[PDB]
């Protein structure tokens, strides 16, 4: 019975970044979505619970259906030039061990596009 919550991210007028605060428990996950253009550089940084991880998916790609174009490194961050235009998906999740313990995962996701 796993839940996915989708959170559309829209930058304020004239802004190229935002920070979101969220939380999820166990195997629940959050999909943060963001429309961007091919060739722009996206930077993603996750903070808060050490259990928090993310995968970046290009438009149309769903967890389980295609490979992510990126994920958090050991410092909780990722940066890359975007191959495609459209709505990107940042999947925030925790790994099986702590999911299975039912840990709650408060986190902050900072995303910017330039
Ligand atoms: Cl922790």
């Amino acid at each position: 019975a796993d839940k996915i919550t989708t959170v559309p991210v829209q930058f304020a007028k004239g802004a190229h970044s935002a920070q979101l605060k969220g939380s999820f428990t166990g195997y629940d996950t959050i999909h943060y979505t963001l429309v961007a253009k091919a060739g722009q550089t996206m930077t993603v940084k996750i903070g808060g619970s050490s259990n928090a991880n993310f995968n970046v998916f290009a438009p149309g790609a769903q967890p389980g259906q295609a490979e992510a174009i990126g994920r958090n490194d050991g410092d909780g961050q990722w940066q890359g030039a975007l191959p495609a235009s459209g709505k990107y998906l940042i999947q925030v999740y925790q790994m099986r061990a702590s999911a299975r313990r039912g840990e709650q995962v408060p986190h902050s996701l900072a995303v910017s596009i330039q």
